[PDB]
């Protein structure tokens, strides 16, 4: 074979980019799409179009715009430039708007430089952004501001936007905003971190800086004061300039008041009703309000016989939270994907009313998400098809029969397509496929009456010729038993993979809580060039703990975090080692963030079954990673609660072990998520125990290392790790 | 050779100890020794002893003692226990006074926990101590003791104690206060750091601190705010008489007030007599102010016709800063060590009041120190003999005849000893002798009526027969020239050393002024290792900038810090490649300080000489580094002074020319002293350009990396690094 290989430069360099077509539905009927770098609109009934903005409308703007945003009714465009970025969501940024009708940029009453969050309002035109902790509200994009709040105050009291446990562990989100369907209302939360803890750190910036800058970010680790929270909905059709606008409060119920608590989900059933879900800090107890608008008394009322308890005997709520609900039109009824008797994640359907829901669906296999809804069906997808927990599909099921049900994308080309995420337009009269594996991603469109196949939006026809001049490796997706339970695992094959030869192995791993390592994505990574060049079979296995699959599995390593998914790990291994082409002689492991971690748990194990191993930005103990994560697995590090098992399950207490691995520890000095902190203190117990390793820090890298200089820079450095680690002397 | 040869292990288990001999003169005929864990007074001149207290005395202290002190008058001993390191000099611990002859220990009045500083006065049992930075007196260890300051402040002001950069870049001590003669009076320095810079990083502490502290401290960089400081005497017989003794201050002289400006070195002449040494923040300019009491206005006075001005037009002042006086006992005249019209530094003696001195000593060749003056002799070490810079030897001056000069340390052993220390006693009756090289340290005991030898204290017999079943290697001491210049070096050859085989070479650097790596001083180190065990040639090498060998050499350097001792260095490669017996393809360099510095920069100048080079703790822009060191030799970094090559002096702008070799990466993360941002900005200029490299941080280490666990990690791990890179298929 005198074709390329799939190399290292091709994976820093992007040299076979998957083509995508992200598109964003306008309406019902249409959606827009950036052609070249201009606007364009599209009719999804015939798939004709028209530019709806030049992509040459703002040549003289004199700023680099950073991402646009038109209002709903296509009146103006919101122009995103200065961008700053912050954590995983959260930024800064100047914005401008550019009036479509005058074709002039608004110059009167702009939003402040520095803004920390902006949105329109679900329909027409208004705006709604966060300034210096601070919500504001504009009617009219040329017309001042109303200022909804006045207890703003860096890192103390947030409105509008999450601190930083909230928008990485919660919301995922910066917004903590949420407008009423209409417009009408504007719901935001507000935060409190005045009692949490800072984390601090270093920054040592550009070498000019002669002096290294210390950043503080409150930041609650296990165990900590948590930030308090409070939910406030406005009337936004009645501010006026004179006396200031009049916000009224939602309290909490009182099962959450008892104790520390979060807000976990905020969703309008109405225009007049919103439903919050509230979570303790215990996570296996939820509790859904739903709030009905007083016309009268101005008030919100949350009739207590429209509560809604959720909770967990085995483990915690949700998979990472409480799901959210999908209600009717009428917002009487609603349906909300919840874990039943048998601990599968199904969806139930429920009145506001009545306290039984009713499951609408059921079997040995999870939903993974509710897509659409209207009066007739209900789109979701599941990984039901063929029993595969790593494939997923489009379904719909008669909600007068629930009988009938409908998949609507597992045979539509079988060998190519096995996994799927959805996209409808505003009344679900069409909706966008797309495949991501195991072929190349493929997206289409389809209309909801007749469930007929549309067109072809994107095929990656390019990209498939090109691989076809390369060496691919491939893919396997299968299981293996263990005490009778089935437990899923991939391996990415080299190129002319010949089962009488033997390749050394690297177990890619995650397996953090309902983590899912093995599915039928099609992936371009650093896996793909170490099968492809170094013939390096890398493999990776969902244990116990794993995702999609139910509770008995999941809930299995409930408050015993660095237990049973440590130990599958291993025993994946030890059984891989056992097969033919496998030489048990070189396997190594290596993981990212809670990979990080069960990569050094599994070297410090003992167990002689990997010769070397890498973690990147690893947890070593839990009391040092954040609250809301670690305790929704972990508990409370309080003596009488779960002390005992945060002390035992930490990396440095297995130092010793190491004594016969080649270890490798990498990390960002600047990384708020997971801090340096963690691998710090591995090196130090490390050195304790006269134990020699491999270190590599990033000055000023986040969690992600993913700066363009960092990013090749760590991939090549670690690369020439496992390559001298499997050199066959 | 079937010996053993001396090994890693060996190094860092410290198999084989160099005895010592540490004795404390408590009077001009006897002093104080530990045989087994007693303290024991000899008679220095019958060589009798008897224990002076028994390691049994302070059995149920209750606390390990660190330290102790005798009283001058030896009433009194000062115990020290909770001791806790800070800075290279400073350290805060407890204390308890036992009363040697009512054999009992104190409990009334006791000295403060957390105690900055203590020390008795020179002559009876007075205390002086520091606490909170205040000053602090007991006339009496069991009576009540005077507060002499009310300003102290953590980290602002301090009182009798130095701030950081003063402890460890002008008075290499953390004490600030200066007790007279009798003791009846006690001078002190003020340091405020009101608004100097922090430096602001991270200390891990044991992994149960949930929290990483923020270590801050005032350390002023390259051109930032220095601390001022000022100068106070108290008469301390005047406390028990007075409610509140004033503490009289001495100004600074004019030309120092005109801008900033250090206190340097204060030494008393007399009872009333005290003479301090400024200079100006531009260190080529300093001067001497003699200061008398005035009985009748209690004030103390500096005559001009008394005031001394020692400058410098091709460099700096003094070595590291101007050096100190010694004073005949009448106060009216001093000997003092400054540069000569040749550059070469001598003895020059003074009349107080007259500014013209007489040099007592010259020649091409330097005076390291004095070390006694009596009224008939002066005793110093120099490096006259056989025209060793690297040699030291014992020199009797008679004062009365300057062309009597005796050197009473040449001969003695010249083979075995070249390189002297000595410690007199009280009153230069005896004096014992230290041997450290070129063979296995030698200490004597001798008198000064007659010169003659009393006996030997330690020659390291047991040693020596240890060492003799080992193949330990061979320094060879010798010189190159250079434009007509002598230049030495030294090297750690291995056993069985053969000029006829081709030997890798480690080159070991230094090269910061004034520096000296070539000397006949005997070692134990990583060095010996290497030779021994790697058969590595050692070798090291005093360029321009170096020391003890005229101004010519060390100012050539002035203001060009990071050019030709690099070259220099450079250069001796090519040299040593000359001399046949070097192995041109394994040529590696390594250094620590400024160490790691010049090593950086000659790795980065792409002369590819070197293939490998290890830099721990390296300084990378001198913008970085302390004022007080970086500005003695940069001046200032601002358009007007030096910052043309304070920016073009940095390893950063060398990083592309890493690509040409490899490069080890070494820093503690709690190094006060040059700061992991150093390091921090050369990995990212590094990772900047796309070159590999491996690096290694030390959590919680400081500066020296001394921990016992860290100390034998690094080496280890440079050890393996080093025989990858002479790894020879
Ligand atoms: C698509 O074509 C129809 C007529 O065939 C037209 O009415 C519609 O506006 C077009 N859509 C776009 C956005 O070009
Ligand atoms: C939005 O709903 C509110 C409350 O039901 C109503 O008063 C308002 O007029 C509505 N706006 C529109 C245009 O639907
Ligand atoms: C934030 O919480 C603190 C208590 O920790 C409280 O005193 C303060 O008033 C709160 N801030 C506001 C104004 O909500
Ligand atoms: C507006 O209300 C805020 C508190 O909500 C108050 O601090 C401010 O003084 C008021 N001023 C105005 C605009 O009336
Ligand atoms: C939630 O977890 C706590 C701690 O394990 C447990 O005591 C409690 O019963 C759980 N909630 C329920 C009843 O499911
Ligand atoms: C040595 O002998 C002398 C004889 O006068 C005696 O006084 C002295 O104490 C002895 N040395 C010691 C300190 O034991
Ligand atoms: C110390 O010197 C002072 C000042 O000259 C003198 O008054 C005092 O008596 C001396 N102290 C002693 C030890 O006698
Ligand atoms: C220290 O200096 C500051 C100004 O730099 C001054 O305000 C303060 O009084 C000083 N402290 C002293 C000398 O006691
Ligand atoms: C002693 O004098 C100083 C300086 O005048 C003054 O600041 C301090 O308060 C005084 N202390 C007492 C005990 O009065
Ligand atoms: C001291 O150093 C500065 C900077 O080089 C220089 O301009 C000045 O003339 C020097 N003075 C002496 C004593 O040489």
């Amino acid at each position: 074979d005198s074709r390329k290989t799939y190399t290292l430069t091709d994976y820093l360099k992007n040299t076979y980019r998957l083509k995508l077509y992200s598109l964003r539905w306008i309406s019902d009927h249409e959606y827009l799409y950036k052609q070249e770098n201009n606007i364009l609109v599209f009719n999804a009934e015939y798939g004709n179009s028209s530019v709806f903005l030049e992509n040459s409308t703002f040549d003289e703007f004199g700023h680099s715009i950073n991402d646009y945003s038109i209002s709903p009714d296509g009146q103006f465009i919101l122009l995103e430039y200065n961008y700053v970025k912050q954590w995983r969501h959260s930024y800064t940024a100047s914005y401008d708007i550019y009036d479509l009708n005058k074709r002039q940029l608004i110059t009167e009453e702009r939003i402040p430089n520095n803004t920390q969050w902006v949105t329109w309002s679900p329909v027409g035109h208004k705006l709604a952004y966060v300034w210096n902790n601070d919500i504001y509200v504009k009617i009219e994009p040329n017309l001042p501001s109303y200022r909804i709040t006045w207890t703003g105050k860096e890192d103390i009291i947030y409105n509008g936007i999450t601190d930083w446990v909230y928008e990485e562990e919660v919301f995922s989100a910066y917004s903590a905003l949420w407008w009423s369907p209409n417009g009408t209302f504007l719901a935001y939360a507000q935060f409190n971190d005045t009692e949490v803890p800072l984390i601090e750190y270093s920054f040592y910036s550009d070498e000019s800086l002669q002096y290294p800058k210390t950043v503080r970010v409150p930041y609650p680790k296990a165990g900590a004061v948590n930030p308090t929270v409070k939910f406030f909905v406005v009337n936004t059709d009645s501010l006026s300039s004179v006396t200031n606008a009049t916000s009224i409060q939602i309290t909490a119920p009182a099962s959450m008041l008892i104790g520390d608590h979060y807000l976990c989900d905020v969703t309008w059933a109405t225009q007049e009703r919103i439903s919050l879900q509230w979570l303790r800090r215990i996570q296996n107890y939820s509790v859904m309000d739903i709030c009905d608008y007083d016309e009268s008394s101005g008030r919100w009322n949350c009739l207590v016989a429209r509560q809604h308890i959720e909770m967990s005997t085995t483990g915690w709520v949700g998979r990472f939270r409480p799901s959210e609900p999908h209600f009717t039109l009428d917002g009487n009824s609603f349906y909300k994907i919840i874990s039943n008797e048998e601990g599968y994640r199904h969806i139930c359907y429920f009145q506001i009313d009545k306290k039984d829901c009713t499951f609408i669906t059921k079997g040995t296999w999870e939903v993974i998400g509710i897509e659409a809804l209207t009066s007739d069906y209900l789109y979701y997808i599941s990984n039901e098809y063929k029993g595969m927990p790593g494939g997923r599909n489009l379904y719909k099921i008669q909600l007068s029969d629930y009988t009938k049900v409908t998949c609507l994308s597992c045979e539509l080309n079988p060998e190519r397509c096995q996994y799927y995420s959805v996209s409808f337009s505003k009344e679900a009269k069409y909706y966008q496929l797309r495949c991501s594996g195991p072929g190349l991603p493929l997206y289409t469109l389809h209309s909801s009456v007749n469930d007929k196949g549309l067109r072809v939006l994107e095929d990656n026809s390019a990209l498939d010729k090109m691989l076809q001049n390369v060496q691919m490796p491939s893919k396997k997706l299968d299981f293996i038993i263990l005490n009778e339970t089935k437990f899923w695992y991939q391996m990415i094959l080299p190129p002319h993979f010949d089962k009488s030869k033997k390749y050394p192995l690297l177990l890619d791993v995650y397996a953090g809580p309902c983590s899912q390592k093995a599915d039928t994505v099609f992936r371009l990574n650093w896996a793909t060039y170490l099968a492809s060049t170094e013939n390096i079979i890398v493999a990776s296995f969902d244990g116990r703990g794993s995702g999609y699959q139910g509770d008995k599995i999941m809930h299995a390593i409930n408050r015993r975090l660095g237990t049973f998914e440590v130990e599958d790990q291993i025993e994946a291994a030890r059984q891989f080692s056992k097969m033919g082409f496998v030489d048990n002689k070189r396997i190594a492991i290596w993981g990212w963030s809670y990979g990080g971690y069960v990569t050094s748990m599994v070297l410090g194990s003992g167990s002689g079954v990997f010769k070397c191993g890498i973690a990147v930005a690893p947890v070593s103990r839990w009391e040092y990673y954040d609250s809301v994560y670690t305790e929704r697995y972990m508990g409370l590090p309080t003596p009488e609660d779960n002390l005992d098992h945060y002390r035992n399950s930490t990396v440095m207490s297995r130092a010793e072990n190491f004594k016969q691995v080649e270890y490798l520890l990498i990390h960002g000095t600047a990384d708020d998520n997971v801090h340096f902190q963690q691998s710090a203190q591995i090196s130090k117990a490390l050195v304790d125990v006269g134990v020699d390793f491999q270190a590599m820090w990033y000055t000023d890298e986040d969690h992600g290392i993913a700066s363009s200089t960092a990013h090749q820079h760590i991939y090549t450095h670690m690369s020439h790790f496992i390559k001298q680690c499997f050199s066959l002397p």
